[PDB]
C-alpha cells in the first residue's frame, strides 16, 4: 500500500497547468443550455453525493460522463476514508460567468468539492483522494474547496 499524502494549500496534481494534455486538456468553449454541446452533459443523481446547488437550477449536477465517472469513484472513496461522511459538490457547471475566462466549469468538466461535514481540515486529504479517483487535475484552490477537473473526449485522434 502507498502512503497517502494530502495536498497542501494551493498545490495541484499533476504539477502542471490544468489545460495541458498531461492534465485536463483544452478549453473547448462555454456550454449553454441552448447549445448543441448541452448534450455533452448528463445529470448526476448519485445518492452518495451532496450537491449544494446554490443557484437552485440543478446545474451542479450536469457534467460530462468522464466527470460523472470520476466523481462516482471519489464518492466511494470518501465514504471509505471517513465513514458517515459523503462527497459534496459546492460548484459544478457554471451558467453565469463566475470563474476565470476559460474555466472548465463553463463546460461541465470541473467541480469544486468538500466533505459533507464541511471540515476544512479534511480537504488536503480529500484532494489526494480525488487524484487517486482519477480526476485529470486536482487543485487545492481555497481553504473552502478543492477544484477537480477532467479531460474531454475530443483530443485522442
Ligand atoms: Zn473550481
Amino acid at each position: 500500500p502507498r502512503k497517502l499524502v494530502p495536498l497542501a494549500y494551493k498545490q495541484f496534481s499533476p504539477n502542471v497547468p490544468e489545460k495541458t494534455l498531461g492534465a485536463s486538456g483544452r478549453y473547448e468553449g462555454k456550454i449553454a443550455r441552448s447549445s448543441e454541446r448541452f448534450k455533452e452533459l448528463t445529470p448526476n443523481y448519485n445518492p452518495d453525493i451532496i450537491f449544494k446547488d446554490e443557484e437552485n437550477t440543478g446545474a451542479d449536477r450536469l457534467m460530462t460522463q468522464r466527470c460523472k465517472d470520476r466523481l462516482n469513484s471519489l464518492a466511494i472513496s470518501v465514504m471509505n476514508q471517513w465513514p458517515g461522511v459523503k462527497l459534496r459538490v459546492t460548484k459544478g457547471w457554471d451558467e453565469d460567468g463566475h470563474h476565470s475566462e476559460e474555466s472548465l466549469h463553463y463546460e461541465g468538466r470541473a467541480v469544486d468539492i468538500t466533505t459533507s461535514d464541511r471540515d476544512r481540515n479534511k480537504y488536503g486529504l480529500l484532494a489526494r483522494l480525488a487524484v487517486e479517483a482519477g480526476f485529470d487535475w486536482v487543485y487545492y484552490e481555497s481553504k473552502a474547496h478543492v477544484h477537480c477537473s477532467v479531460k474531454s473526449e475530443h483530443s485522442a485522434a
